[PDB]
Parts: C-alpha cells; sequence; structure tokens
C-alpha cells in the first residue's frame, strides 16, 4: 500500500521534494529552492527501504518517473527544468504561494501542543496560523502565549517546587558545614513571583519570536472552527472575521475545574491564579487530591505556609496507591495537614484581598467529614484543584461534526486525526492520551511531520514516563503495582522493592527507608518491567532513563546486568533483589 | 557441556543442594537445614532449561539419579533418608563443617568487592573470612572497615560535593525569595569533616556488623598469599599465623600515588588524607588532572578555597575531551584556577601543621611551566592525586604464580580467575576493568555466586556508566566522541548534541549554554548509541537509567520515540535533533 502514501503525502504537503541523496539535478533545485528561501520537505527515495516503488507511483500524479519532482499543495509543478524555468521568470515565489485557503496550517492553540505542531509545520513550508488566547479566570488572571505549562503549569509549578526545595537546603547546609540559622530565615512570596513571572514573561516573549522567525503567523484571537476549513477568530477589540486552512489542528487545552458550592468561583483560587498571586496564599486550603493539589501543597507548606489538603477519597487516584499513600505520609510529617474523608460545602467571604499592601483576605470553609463531624475551619486562601476539563463548545460548533467523548475530549485515531478528516487534535482535549507537555509536544510535531513531509511515525502514548514534583518527588514509568495485578494476575507479577537513603541525607541526618523504588514485572514475560516507581529526591531525573529501557521491553535481568553509577540514589535499581512475595523488609 | 558445569559447581560449592520446586522429599531436607540454620545453596532443576540433563549426570557423583541430593564441598552426602539421619543423630553439624581448609573463602581485602563477595559468599554456605588493613598514609592517616570508596573516596567525596554545592544552593535561594545574604555566610571546614567522619564511622560499624550476622570471621590484620591456600596474617601486635582457605579472593584495591619530587611525601597530601584533614587545607594546589584531582578541587573551590590545578598534559585523560575541556573551562570560570602545561619540582616546608589550633602549614611550590617560566608560588596545602597503583608485592610473593601485567595489576580471565586456579581477583586490581565501587561489588557478588551456588552468569564490564562529581557533574556511558570517531571512522558516527539550562537555573540566573549532552551514534548499525555524554546537575541520576538502554542496545529512534519528562534536564536526550556533522549550534 504503497500507492496510498503518496497519495496522502502529495495531497496535505504544502511543498514538498522528492529527490535523492547523490542526484545532479535533484540538488539543482535544492540550491534554488534555498537561495529563494523556499522552505519544503524532501523525500530521498535514495534512503527508503521501498523507493522504487514509490518513485514508479509517482507518475501516477507527474505522469513521470523521474527525480526531482516538486509538488506544491497536491499539484505537480515540473522536473528540474520547468523548476528553474518558473524562477528565473520570477513565477516561483506565486506558484509555492498559490492555495484555496489562508493557510496550510490553522493551530486553534498556543500551548505546548499547539506551538510545537505550528512551528514544525512552517518548517516543510506550511503557510501556518497560530491562534491563542487566554480567557481570563474568574478574578481577571490572564497571560501571554506558551500555553498552560509554560504559564500557570509546569514551569512555575516546579520553580516554586525549587523554591520549597531550598528550605530543606539551607537546613542542611548547616550540618555540611555553612554559617546559617535557619531558623532566621524567612522566604518573600513576592521575589520569588516576581522572579517566576520574569521568566514566564521571557517565554512569552521566546516563542512569539520563533514563530516570527519561522514566518507563522500568530493571532492572539479566539479561535472558532465554524466548518472543517472554517476558522472564526475574535481579536481583543472584540472585531470578529474568518480564516481559512487545509488543515486545522484543535489544541485548546484544558482549564481547572472548580466545584459547585457557593462562593468558590468569588473567593477561591485554582493553579491559574496561584502562580502570579501578587500576595502569599497564607493559611491555605487546598480542595484536591491528585498530582495539582498536592504539588501546590508541597511547596506552600515549604515556604512556610500553614497549609491544609481536603481529601475527598484517596490521593493521586490512578497512581499506583502504595507510592501515594508514601508521598502523602512524607508531606503530612513535614507540615501539610490533610482533612481526610471531608467534602467542602460552601465559602464565605470573611475579608476582601488587600490589594493595598498585597495581603490575602479571609475565609470561612463549611464541609463535612463522612463519619458527621463538622469541617468549619478559617483560611485566608482556598485552592481548588479538583481536575480540568475542556472547553470546546466555545472552539466548536457542534455542526461541524468533531466527535467528542462524554468528558468533551475530541475522539480521535491513533494519528490523531478526528472525525473531520481534515482536522486533528493534540494535547491534553485528545480523549484518553495522558496529559502532559513533552506529549503534546511529540504528537504536534510528529503530526506536522506527517502532514507536509510524508512521515509515518505515529506517536507512542505506551509507558510515558512521569514525575509528581511532591516535596519528595514521585517518578513513575509503566503500570501501578495494582493495575498489574489486576492486568495479569497476582501469580504473574512479582515486584522488585527497596527503600534507599540518599547520601545527601546521611549528614543531613534526614530520614531513613522513608525513599523507596520497586520494579513490577510479569514473571511470564521472562520479568519483563512492567512498571518503575521511585519516591525520592530529583526522581525526574532518576525515571526519565529508565522509561527507554521500558519502551524497549526491558526485563529485570536487564536492570541486573547494568553497573550502577555511585553514589547516586538510580543505582539502586540495578542491585534489587527483595520481592514482596518474599515478606524480607525493604529496608 | 553441561558435564564441565556440574563438575566445577559441586566441587567449589562448600554446601549445595539439588531440588525441585514441588517435590515432596526435598523440602523435608530445606526444612531441617533451615532449623540447623545451615546455609546452602540451592538449585532448583525444575526450573532449569537443561535440568533433565544434570538430574542424571548428578549420578557421576552421587551414582543416584533423584533429587534431593546434598553436597558438601565436592562430596555427596546423601539423599533425604540420610540427611535425615545425620541430623537425627545429632551429626549434620559437623557433616557440613568438614573441610581440608579454615575456609571456603578467603578474601584479603575488606572494600567494596572484597565485602561484597565475603558476603554474598556466606549467604551460600561459604565459611568465610575477611581480611583487611589499612597501612597508614605517610603522615599516618588509617580508617575503618569498608575501602576506599567507604572511607577516603566516594562517600565522602560526594558528601564534600555536596556541601561544595550546597554554596550554589545558597547563592540561588535569594532569587527564589529566601532572606538570606550569601556574602555573609561561611564555611567551617571541621564542622563539615566531624559529619562525613560520622557517617564513616557508622559505616565501617554497619560492616563489622554485617559480617558478624553473617558469619563471617572478620580479621583486622594483613594478609599474604604464599601458597594457593594459604593467607599469612599479621595483625596489630606483629602475630603472624597462617589460615587456610579453598578459594582466594584478591580485593586489595590500590593507593594513591605520589611523584618522586622532594617534599612529596613528607609534606604534601593525597585523597587519602583529604577527607579526614583536621584542618581546612586553605591555599591549595591540587597536583593533577583526572577525576580525583578536579572532584578534590572543585568541592575545596565551592567551600571557599583558594584552588589551583596543576596540568601536565590535559585534563580527564582516557574521558570525552569536548567534555572534560567543558567541565574544566566550568571550574576556571567559577573559581578554580589551572596552571596548565606544569610539572612540580620539589615541595619546600616554609611552616609545620599546626595541630594546635588546627591550622595548615605553608609550602613553596618550585615548578616550571613548559613554555620555560619558572613556577614558585606558596601553598598552605599541596594534594596530589597523580594516580593510584596496586600494592600487591604486600600481598603476593611471586612464589604462588599470579600473573600480574606491567602495571602491578592481577591479569585475569572473564571470570576474574587468576593464573592460579583456586585465586580470584575483583576490583582495582582485576587488570584492565574500570576502577569503580559498583563494578567491584557486582565481580564480587557474581563471583560468590559461580563458586558456592552454580551460578554462569560473568560480569559484563562493558558500556559501565559513571559520573565524575565535578562542581558541574559529567555523567557517561559508553564511548567518547573520539573513541567512537577512531574505532568506525568519522563518516560512520553521527554525533547529536544540544546545550541545555536547567529550569533551576533561570530564576537563579546561571549560565545559558553552559550544560550540554551530547549522543555518539553509529550510521551503519541503525543509530545505535555509542556513547552518552551529559554535562549537568545531578549528571549521575541522569545517566544511570539511559546505562540500561545501551547496554539493550538503543538507538538514537529508541531515544526520539520515547517521551520526555518535564521538566527535567534528562528528557532533553528524548528530542535531541542538531548534528554535529550539520553545523548547527547546539544552543
Ligand atoms: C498546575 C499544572 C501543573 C502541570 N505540571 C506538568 C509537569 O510538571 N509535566 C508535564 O508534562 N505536564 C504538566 N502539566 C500539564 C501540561 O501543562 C499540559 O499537558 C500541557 O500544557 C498541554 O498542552 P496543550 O497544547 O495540549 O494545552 P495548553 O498548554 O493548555 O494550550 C492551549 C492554548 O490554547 C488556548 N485556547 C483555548 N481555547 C482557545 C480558543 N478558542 N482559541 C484560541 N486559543 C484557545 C488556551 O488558553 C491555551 O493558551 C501541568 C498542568 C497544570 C494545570
Ligand atoms: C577519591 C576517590 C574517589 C572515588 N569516587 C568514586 C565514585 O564516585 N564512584 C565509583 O564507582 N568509584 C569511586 N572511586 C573508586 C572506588 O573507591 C574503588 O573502585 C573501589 O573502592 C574499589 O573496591 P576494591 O575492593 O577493589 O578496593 P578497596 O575499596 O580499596 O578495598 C581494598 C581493601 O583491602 C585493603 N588491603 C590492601 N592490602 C591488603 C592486605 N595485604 N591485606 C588486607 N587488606 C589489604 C585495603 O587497605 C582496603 O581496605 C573513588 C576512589 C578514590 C581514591
Ligand atoms: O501506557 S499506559 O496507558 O499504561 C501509561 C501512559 O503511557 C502514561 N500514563 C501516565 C500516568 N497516568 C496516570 C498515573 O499513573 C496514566 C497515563
Ligand atoms: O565498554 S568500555 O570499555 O568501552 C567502558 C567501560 O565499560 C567503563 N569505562 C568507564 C570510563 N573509563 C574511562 C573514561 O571514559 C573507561 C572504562
Ligand atoms: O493524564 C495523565 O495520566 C497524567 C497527566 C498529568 C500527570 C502529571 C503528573 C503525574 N501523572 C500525570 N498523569
Ligand atoms: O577505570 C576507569 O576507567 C575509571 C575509574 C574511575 C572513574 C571515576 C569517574 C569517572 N570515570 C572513571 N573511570
Ligand atoms: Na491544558
Ligand atoms: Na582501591
Amino acid at each position: 500500500g504503497t500507492s496510498q502514501w503518496l497519495r496522502k503525502t502529495v495531497d496535505s504537503a504544502a511543498v514538498i521534494l522528492f529527490s535523492k541523496t547523490t542526484c545532479p539535478y535533484c540538488k539543482k533545485v535544492k540550491d534554488v529552492l534555498a537561495e529563494a528561501k523556499i522552505k519544503h520537505a524532501t523525500i530521498e527515495l535514495d534512503q527508503l527501504s521501498n523507493g522504487s516503488a514509490i518513485q514508479k507511483c509517482l507518475a501516477s500524479f507527474s505522469k513521470i518517473e523521474t527525480v526531482p519532482q516538486m509538488f506544491v499543495r497536491g499539484k505537480f509543478i515540473g522536473d528540474s527544468q520547468t523548476v528553474l524555468k518558473y524562477y528565473s521568470n520570477d513565477e516561483l515565489a506565486g506558484i509555492v504561494n498559490e492555495s484555496k485557503y489562508d493557510y496550510d496550517l490553522i493551530v486553534i492553540g498556543g500551548g505546548s501542543g499547539g506551538l510545537a505542531a505550528g512551528k514544525e509545520a512552517a518548517k516543510y513550508g506550511a503557510k501556518t496560523a497560530v491562534l491563542d488566547y487566554v480567557e481570563p479566570t474568574p478574578i481577571g488572571t490572564t497571560w501571554g502565549l506558551g500555553g498552560t505549562c509554560v504559564n500557570v503549569g509546569c514551569i512555575p509549578k516546579k520553580l516554586m517546587h525549587q523554591a520549597g526545595l531550598l528550605s530543606h537546603a539551607l537546613e542542611d547546609a548547616e550540618h555540611f558545614g555553612w554559617s546559617l540559622d535557619r531558623s532566621k530565615i524567612s522566604h518573600n512570596w513576592s521575589t520569588m513571583v516576581e522572579g517566576v513571572q520574569s521568566h514566564i514573561g521571557s517565554l512569552n516573549w521566546g516563542y512569539k519570536v520563533a514563530l516570527r522567525d519561522n514566518q507563522v503567523t500568530y493571532l492572539n484571537a479566539k479561535g472558532r472552527l465554524i466548518s472543517p476549513h472554517e476558522v472564526q477568530i475574535t481579536d481583543k477589540n472584540q472585531k470578529v472575521s474568518t480564516i481559512t486552512g487545509n488543515k486545522i489542528i484543535l489544541a485548546t487545552g484544558e482549564r481547572p475545574k472548580y466545584p459547585e458550592i457557593p462562593g468558590a468561583v468569588e473567593y477561591g483560587i485554582t493553579s491559574d491564579d496561584l502562580f502570579s498571586l501578587p500576595y502569599f496564599p497564607g493559611k491555605t486550603l487546598v480542595i484536591g487530591a491528585s498530582y495539582v493539589a498536592l504539588e501546590c501543597a508541597g511547596f506552600l507548606a515549604s515556604l512556610g505556609g500553614d497549609v491544609t489538603v481536603m481529601v475527598r477519597s484517596i490521593l493521586l487516584r490512578g497512581f499506583d496507591q502504595q507510592m501515594a499513600e508514601k508521598v502523602g505520609d512524607y508531606m503530612e510529617n513535614h507540615g501539610v495537614k490533610f482533612a481526610k474523608l471531608c467534602v467542602p460545602d460552601e465559602i464565605k467571604q470573611l475579608k476582601v484581598v488587600d490589594t493595598e499592601n498585597n495581603k490575602p483576605g479571609l475565609l470561612l470553609v463549611k464541609g463535612h467529614y463522612t463519619d458527621g463531624k463538622k469541617f468549619e475551619e478559617e483560611f485566608e486562601t482556598v485552592i481548588f484543584a479538583v481536575g480540568r476539563e475542556p472547553q470546546l463548545s466555545k472552539v466548536l460548533c457542534e455542526t461541524v461534526g468533531v466527535k467528542l467523548d462524554k468528558n468533551g475530549r475530541v475522539v480521535c485515531t491513533d494519528d490523531e486525526q478526528t472525525t473531520v478528516s481534515n482536522v486533528y487534535a493534540i494535547g491534553d482535549i485528545n480523549a484518553g492520551k495522558p496529559q502532559l507537555t513533552p506529549v503534546a509536544i511529540q504528537a504536534g510535531r510528529y503530526l506536522a511531520r506527517r502532514l507536509f513531509a510524508g512521515a509515518t511515525e505515529l506517536t507512542d502514548y505506551s509507558n510515558v514516563a512521569t514525575t509528581v514534583f511532591t516535596p519528595l518527588e514521585y517518578g513513575a514509568c509503566g503500570l501501578s503495582e495494582e493495575d498489574a495485578i489486576e492486568k495479569y494476575g497476582d501469580k504473574d507479577i512479582e515486584v522488585y522493592h527497596s527503600n534507599f537513603k540518599p547520601l545527601e541525607w546521611t549528614v543531613a541526618h534526614r530520614e531513613d527507608n522513608v525513599c523507596y523504588m520497586k520494579l513490577v514485572c510479569r514473571k511470564s514475560d521472562n520479568m519483563r518491567v512492567l512498571g518503575l516507581h521511585v519516591l525520592g529526591p530529583n526522581a525526574g531525573e532518576i525515571t526519565q532513563g529508565y522509561a527507554v529501557a521500558i519502551k524497549m521491553g526491558a526485563t529485570k535481568a536487564d536492570f541486573d546486568r547494568t553497573i550502577g553509577i555511585h553514589p547516586t540514589c538510580s543505582e539502586t535499581f540495578t542491585t534489587l533483589h527483595v520481592t514482596k512475595k518474599s515478606g524480607v523488609s525493604p529496608i
């Protein structure tokens, strides 16, 4: 079926050139396009394990069987002579710019995926437009280009995580001989925010420049897909116009949920507001129990905040629950209070946010524990981190025919195509995909390659590694222990585990047997590593590399015959020997 | 050749039991041995892809073809009935303790390998003795059980590395909002040493306990191999006696070299003395340019020391030299001065080490740069880190027949066997092996398994990963770029690289385009990753996991289809696209 790949490639590509590596006439075309700064994909049949079939099938479109053959938007343009002619006649610019639509690609959403897809697309000649609009939060918070991660996600989250960790670094420096009294050091929230925001500001700027430098049109406008090839844009001045595109990528991401209770929208905040908050939250109630709730509670606590987490049911639903308990136990043991089995009922305002002195308001939270007791406590800030939801009624008219799941996420095929053929969805809105920035980036860039460069490589959403940046980080790749057990049976699952202690925690006099790691393996598949789990410092760095081995089908034996790097936390994976079925202690 | 494996196993094993998983009579023997606390290897023919051949060949030794068959030191002991009998007759203790020699194993050297091998051996019934003696340094420095790593190596080295890094953590805490003036914080060397030494002291203690709890005999005595099965020990009281062992493991490690120049032994020190030094080195000259020299210079500089490094030729001979230059450039740019192309000629004493106030002496170093200029400078401490050499004339009489290479290291086969059949060498003295603690541990434990438990798995010394814990850490796994180019040719080597900036360095206002990583790949082998190189924080944690993938034959494509964890340094390996042959900037 090489025929069909060529049909799809030639159709969607904006400017593509078929060629061979060592080719006299092809290089004559390349040199011309370069001089005229005409960006284009290039397929080297020379370097393809089926290029002979392609070069012939190519005559289905060109009537010709020789390279170089140049195409513009499903349309053959000519051999060497015909191109050199267009150029010499100064008509080559107009030939490559012909198009039914204003753009080869319109990306609705200027975040991790949208920017990645849009930047990669222009690399291969796609006349591309990126649309981004940040609907303000209920209290007015807004921000610039870059998406959730850049502005109110991974980036500020980790920076404030890092500011938190330095709390422990300041405590440790004493044991390591530095002459500072941890007791006499405070943290200024505003100084931290100003630095975080300065860096986000440079990222906002950097993306705008990246789009300008790649001839990508950046529109700060709310995009609405009204027909498969028509996008309606409302700009800052409420001016409505319409633009057309061949391919459409939906990448509008999500936004925080608010529980439907009185005072929540009016008096509480979310992650969207926290990372630029002009005042220190103060005594803070985080409502929620997944990774945003615990990350935010973690660094607020480490930055000297009185922090409470309200847990309806469990921590980190969908994560390995043994790890989640270990995560929570560390936070409980380092300040964060947990109001277990507890749901809010209303948020009464007691003080308005003092905009003068940048100080938080004051709130009364009325709730109830599940055992009947009434929760009634005062907090200066209440943060909802109870989930995130797509906002696609604002992006689609169901007129168009983009099928959404029950959760409002776009239903796609394994190539991110929607039920409308020219329309794709990447990132958080793509149903059932892990909602992570590098996933959105990869999906976007790989999708861009298939459309405008004839690539075939799909994105592999399996065994995507992750790290919860709680005070004690938790990295994972693969199945939770309970999922593997459920998927294959207790009897087919062996679990190697060990506690460990960072060497840095020895002189610092931090805890024995708190850090912990485990490999979840399948006995009947050569002890294949199904899931990897590490609770410890720098769990992100630890886990990443193993995600390569796991994608390759790593077994327990592949870990054992690797030699550790000493001294590191990560090396504990190369010497795991205690199993769970044996009952021996992982200490 | 299952015959030969069984011959070797039965001969060397101390107490071994052949059995099947689901076996009535075998479990009757196990239960007896457990009750009597008789440690033993156990081969489950049930679980071996050739156990049928073994169970028959077994009758070569027992005259019997059924399980359970128990052997003691090359000698069949009996089926179920014969064992249950010995036990009931209370003669089973004496049967398993019969031996021509005092010990099944004598380990000469109580360090990383020796302790690992000795502990693993006793696990399988080996009547084991571990010998350790720390010959004092020229100035009298000595230490307890554990080896180079524990006492004067990885452990104190990394702890002082960590104390150094906190210097930058204290600077950064300000930008992240913490109210401390880095300018007004000093470091006390003695407090750090006391904490490092307290932890080493607990390790010294922990190993002694580990050996006691595993019925291993620990002798604090200098061992000398005088005949294949006889070891001569000189204890603390100069009392000479002799002990016999079936198997001998040489694991005596190495010690620092001193250059043959006046004043070096008398007035300078080495790594062996640095990590317990009662006084801060002060203005320090490190003589040497490999990983000890730069690690020690790095943290001395970060701890407020005026530090100079004397480089005869190049930094990190045998490492990727591009990385080494990047390593050195970072140290040069953060305090450490380099006296390039410079060799010392004498060390004159100007002040004696003040033992009263714990203050360093004072020294005059006379040298010459290669361009003729005379080096003449005063330093409070001079540290030689110019290499390490084995000390085996003190451990062997060439009488015995252990072949040593030209460098004095034991020449071994791929199973660590020496030219004397019962004698093995692990760790730094094993010629041509990477001189690293986890290598010595693995070699030791795997060797112990082959001897006393019938294992066959050899240690894999290929693509062993490593990390130089310089101020900016440098992790590597596989070939340097120059080695791969040399081994396969420039044309067959593609190098993907990228600079990067830790997110933590943004608010901290540290350097752009200093951190750096590269994959060295072979074009003609599916872009196999031949070497991995990362200069950046926590390079140990970053590199470890990738060492598993590389051992598995990871390609560039295996990296690309792995999804990054964001935000981390390590994730930059999953998106590498700039090559060197292209000349594009890695910024
Ligand atoms: C607190 C928090 C912390 C996180 N930490 C991590 C982490 O550590 N590691 C990780 O991998 N992931 C993390 N994530 C997830 C990560 O942010 C998302 O996976 C990533 O942002 C998804 O990229 P995207 O393009 O799909 O959506 P987004 O990044 O949200 O981009 C969507 C853009 O399109 C805009 N938009 C919406 N509708 C329209 C419209 N009609 N027209 C124009 N623009 C529109 C949106 O306002 C936004 O600017 C975190 C998320 C949060 C909320
Ligand atoms: C400053 C320094 C830093 C290092 N950092 C790292 C690192 O970060 N990561 C890493 O992987 N490796 C590191 N190493 C290397 C590591 O220490 C060695 O690879 C490891 O110690 C080797 O273990 P071994 O058993 O072979 O030798 P050793 O650990 O040296 O043990 C040998 C023991 O036997 C003793 N001995 C010698 N002769 C006799 C005798 N006749 N009788 C009885 N005992 C004897 C010795 O005194 C010693 O106690 C470092 C080394 C140094 C010097
Ligand atoms: O392959 S899986 O679907 O098993 C896992 C995905 O690749 C990535 N994960 C990341 C973590 N998520 C929830 C916490 O484990 C689920 C999706
Ligand atoms: O497989 S190799 O022999 O190529 C490498 C070894 O496995 C481990 N290395 C670690 C670093 N060493 C010198 C610096 O690269 C050489 C041995
Ligand atoms: O969609 C997911 O499964 C998902 C999304 C975001 C995550 C963040 C940290 C840890 N795990 C995560 N999992
Ligand atoms: O023997 C070796 O090759 C060897 C020994 C020790 C090392 C320490 C850090 C980095 N590399 C190293 N390499
Ligand atoms: Na989003
Ligand atoms: Na040694």
